[PDB]
């Protein structure tokens, strides 16, 4: 047959972070309980504290630890729209911005970009919906932390 044109190493290395934003759509539409997750928060500010949360442990998803600068864009993504379009800007906001510095090449490499891209959304989806477990945990606290209550440090369960 004869079909094997390398063509670069990169298959164009241009507008990749649109295009991965696309392909994180492709593991979004996958996983709609991630909708679900922006119907649990109607806070703008909140919405902005879920990013950067969220994006924290898609972080270690994913491996770039890096998330200090992502979530501290990822917070004005999502919070630059925060309540007057929808979870579609909100997941385009996180997608463009999660994929905003990925393309600053350290992990991105117009190949793989599209894989990255559903396998991130996939995950920061798969942190949002198992942190609705966590975000909504306020009937386990009464019954695992009002035992854990003998470890009065401050007041007795969150701070600052």
């Amino acid at each position: 047959s004869g079909a094997t044109s390398q063509a670069a190493s990169q298959s164009a290395s241009s507008s990749y972070s649109s295009a991965f934003a696309q392909a994180a759509s492709s593991a979004l539409a996958t996983s709609s309980a991630i909708s679900r997750a922006f119907a649990s928060v109607s806070s703008a500010s909140a919405a902005s504290s879920l990013a950067y949360n969220i994006g924290l442990s898609a972080a270690r998803s994913l491996g770039i630890a890096s998330d200090t600068a992502l979530a501290g864009a990822l917070a004005q993504a999502v919070g630059g729209v925060g309540a007057g379009a929808s979870a579609s800007a909100y997941a385009n906001a996180i997608a463009r911005a999660a994929g905003q510095f990925l393309a600053t090449q350290g992990v991105l490499n117009a190949g793989n970009a599209s894989a990255l891209a559903g396998s991130f959304a996939r995950a920061l989806s798969a942190s949002a919906e198992s942190q609705s477990f966590a975000q909504s945990q306020a009937y386990q606290q009464a019954s695992a932390f009002q035992q854990a209550a003998a470890q009065s440090a401050a007041q007795s369960a969150s701070r600052a």
